[PDB]
């Protein structure tokens, strides 16, 4: 079996994927649709990939491409989900879903709600989301890779944001990552 990991290199994740006796390739740059990196690839996992996957790849790898996203879909599709979950006071959590045409709208494989606490900052909620999704992926990948599970359709609704939407709220982030989230709740309504 051949796994393509899209996003930054992560040693724990390579060793995890490779312990299934799968061969694992990793790529973090924009991926040309006709690139030979895709030759013989059985499964694509994106996690922190900074580029949009070209639609022809997406179509070619229907039910063979998943994404690890740190929101509770359908809320906070797209950019900066952790910040927007507090600015818009939305559900908080992480989701593994199949990759779709369009921006984080494919079928939901499993999700998990993540709680926050009164002293939390953007930093401590983001790290908690990261630990949660990485554990969740280790729990469910054995089933995902053997086609043992499949997705339910992702509900329309929720919310979506672009990287630039946060610009008008940056003034609230007086400590950057260390801004307490309590200050931010509901500031975008």
């Amino acid at each position: 079996g051949k796994i393509l990991l899209l996003g930054p290199e992560r040693k724990w994740l390579r060793d995890f994927l490779e312990s299934f006796e799968d061969e694992v390739t990793q790529y973090q740059d924009k991926l040309d649709k006709k690139s030979a990196i895709l030759n013989n690839v059985d499964f694509i996992i994106s996690y922190g990939y900074r580029y949009i996957i070209h639609p022809d790849i997406v179509e070619r790898f229907k039910q063979r491409a998943i994404n690890l996203h740190i929101s509770y879909l359908p809320w906070n599709k797209g950019a900066d989900p952790n910040l927007w979950s507090f600015l818009e006071d939305s559900p908080k959590g992480v989701t593994i879903h199949y990759i779709d045409s369009g921006l984080d709208t494919g079928e939901i494989i499993v999700q998990r709600e993540v709680t926050y606490y009164e002293n939390d900052t953007l930093r401590t909620t983001y790290e908690r989301l990261t630990q949660t999704i990485e554990k969740l992926f280790m729990e469910y990948w054995p089933l995902i890779r053997l086609g043992k599970i499949r997705g339910i359709p992702q509900p329309k609704g929720g919310s979506y944001h672009k990287l630039k939407d946060k610009e008008k709220y940056l003034y609230l982030l007086t400590d950057g990552w260390d801004t307490p989230v309590q200050k931010l709740i509901g500031k975008a309504q």
